[PDB]
């Protein structure tokens, strides 16, 4: 049997369960017949992203329809899509290459969740949860539900939940201190920077078995640098409404993780609108989207040395930006060191 605490057995039992990648999957509205969860395969997805990278090129710069409609069909060809009684979109809206482009990320870490749960697993004296835990790497602790880190985790839940986001509460079930193999050391260098802060990031339970094992990534050198608001960097949020959403929960499937990461911001380049950054201005280590609400910098407190802005939703002077919310993004995958894994609870209000 494990030796885990059930917290933590619990916990790698639903990052490993298969239903759920097959959810993913269909939700995305892969065809499952045609593309099982077996035939997932890195240079696959690689294929995928240049093919939308160049008709992303093609529907901005006007490339021939003939050329669309190719590069349409060649997607589609390599990752079968059931679109039901429907006819199949073309890959000709920049809006739908976006989400093509966000399946992709997703399927980034399927492909790497069931290639581990299919890993090493003969071994007879190791409880099957024991096994997969250690194919993670990562030490995962459970956080005193009473300690000081867990109260102040706790308020930093619920003072920044959003006045907009207020379609659902949100309950902390479980809170556990996570360090993975080998990050702490590449994150070294960053101690030296200032502006460091404790930040949000969600993202589906699904994803969860390639971000402990991988840490966070920005995404590959074929992806359209057009995927992506501010470019390919790592999203964190303050406000844990901003994050939350991209769980991506439901009424029908509440629990969601979410993840509080350390990450060196230094000199933050401010933007009140999207661009597409590939070069980072000299003297800046990250960028900052500025949006319309923040948490209350007076109430700003530190952990280990660490900015934890959990103030309440205060609305920020400026007024000519897009954003909502603020959005940290680093464009250096040493620049974050992963801290805490939360287990939520959704409350959807009905
Ligand atoms: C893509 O934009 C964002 C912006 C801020 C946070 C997150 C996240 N996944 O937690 C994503």
């Amino acid at each position: 049997k494990s030796k885990l605490a059930k917290p933590i057995q619990d916990l790698i039992k639903m990052i490993f369960d298969v239903e759920s990648m097959k959810k993913a999957m269909v939700e995305f509205e892969i065809d499952l017949q045609k593309m099982p969860l077996g035939k997932l395969s890195k240079r696959q997805i690689q294929s995928a992203y240049s093919i939308l990278n160049e008709v992303q090129q093609a529907v901005s710069d006007g490339g021939s329809e003939s050329q669309i409609l190719d590069l349409s069909n060649r997607f589609y060809t390599l990752i079968p899509h059931d679109f039901g009684m429907k006819k199949p979109p073309l890959l000709s809206n920049l809006e739908y290459i976006q989400a093509k482009v966000q399946m992709l990320d997703n399927l980034l870490d399927i492909e790497v969740a069931y290639s581990l749960l299919r890993g090493g697993n003969e071994d007879g004296d190791k409880d099957p949860i024991d096994i997969n835990y250690e194919k993670l790497r990562t030490d995962i602790k459970v956080v005193d539900k009473d300690s000081e880190e867990a109260k102040i985790i706790k308020q930093y839940v619920k003072n920044t939940h959003a006045a907009t986001h207020n379609a659902y509460d949100l309950k902390v079930v479980e809170i556990f201190r996570i360090e993975r193999e080998g990050e702490s050391q590449r994150y070294k260098p960053f101690k030296q920077l200032h502006n460091r802060q404790l930040l949000w990031h969600g993202s589906r339970t699904t994803n969860f078995a390639g971000i402990l094992s991988q840490g966070l990534r920005i995404a590959p050198p074929e992806a359209p640098v057009t995927g992506y608001m501010f470019g390919k960097g790592i999203y964190f949020a303050d406000m844990v409404s901003k994050s939350a959403n991209y769980c991506h929960t439901s009424q029908a499937d509440p629990i969601g993780l979410i993840l509080l990461g350390e990450v060196a911001l230094g000199n933050m380049y401010e933007l009140k609108n999207a661009s597409h950054i590939t070069k980072l201005p000299k003297g800046k280590h990250s960028v900052k989207g500025l949006g319309k609400t923040a948490p209350d910098p007076t109430a700003t407190t530190t952990l280990d040395g660490v900015e934890v802005p959990l103030g309440n939703g205060i609305s920020t002077g400026i007024n000519d930006t897009c954003l909502l919310y603020n959005e940290y993004i680093v464009y250096d995958v040493a620049q974050v060191n992963l801290k805490y894994l939360l287990k939520l609870k959704f409350n959807y209000k009905t």
